[PDB]
């Protein structure tokens, strides 16, 4: 396990995500604990981080998160991020487009930024981003959004599945 | 089995990330000329393996040798100056195994936007000079160390190179 700038950037994003999640819970923004037949078993090991919730004595994955460390640009204007098309196609297959998030840390703005698999496909339909060859979606940082999006999804899908059971 | 997010754990990964970036930049810029290998939590210092948060190894053929051990660890309005508490046992262990200069404590300074460090050796030296104090809160002793006594990662870099050359 050799150090790289990319791996360090990933742990940086993970750290910032954990802090946010903790602060949301403490401030009362989220009213439930998140944890870091088995539902969505095929999504196991597909994404970097899975956010679970307690059903009873079982755990249910609510959101799946992919950590994006280094950008396509900052390894030598606006920062551009490359996101694997396979990650988005998997979210489509398992009908979880709004629950699959990609996250990066913007240094200049000093803030975590997110985008859903749903929104990536939406930007493709609008011809704002395109797939290109392993295919990658090239997504400028302005199309990414702050973690408020993730927080709203977290609460909404929690309420949906709390009702589903 | 399932862990709950905490601000403390988030800060640890943040420090770990910053450390990995720094180590990588030193290697890329030629500030270190050898490969370092991390591991979170005859083989030398096997008793120290579970004692600290991170261990930096170097590749000795197919074996790994630990060069340094690293521990990851508002305050101004409360105490007048920013102070960090380090468990006394962590320093006692460094003394016991005679690795005082190879055991480092690290925190992320948010205002300065930099990682700060101090060695177990430096802590004991400050204690002898009566510059810092040990103290019990409630047992488990703690060294109370103001941020000004901490130093930038250049200290750690010099140690890394020096001890690499020593054991090579």
């Amino acid at each position: 396990i050799l150090p790289t700038v990319g791996l360090g950037r990933e742990y940086l994003v993970l750290g910032k995500l954990l802090i946010s999640l903790s602060k949301w819970r403490a401030k009362g923004l989220i009213d439930f604990d998140v944890y870091l037949y088995e539902y969505y078993k095929g999504l196991e090991d597909k994404y970097d981080l899975t956010l679970y919730i307690r059903a009873k004595d079982s755990y249910y994955p609510l959101l799946w998160i992919d950590i994006t460390g280094s950008s396509w640009t900052e390894e030598q204007g606006e920062s551009i991020y490359a996101i694997l098309s396979v990650k988005v196609e998997t979210a489509k297959k398992y009908d979880v487009l709004g629950r699959v998030f990609f996250i990066h840390y913007n240094d200049t703005e000093d803030k975590l930024k997110c985008i859903s698999a749903l929104q990536i496909l939406n930007l493709e339909r609008q011809n704002k981003i395109k797939k290109d060859k392993s295919e990658y979606y090239l997504i400028p940082t302005s199309y990414w959004k702050n973690l408020t999006e993730l927080r709203i999804a977290l609460r909404g899908f929690y309420q949906s599945f709390k009702e589903y059971l």
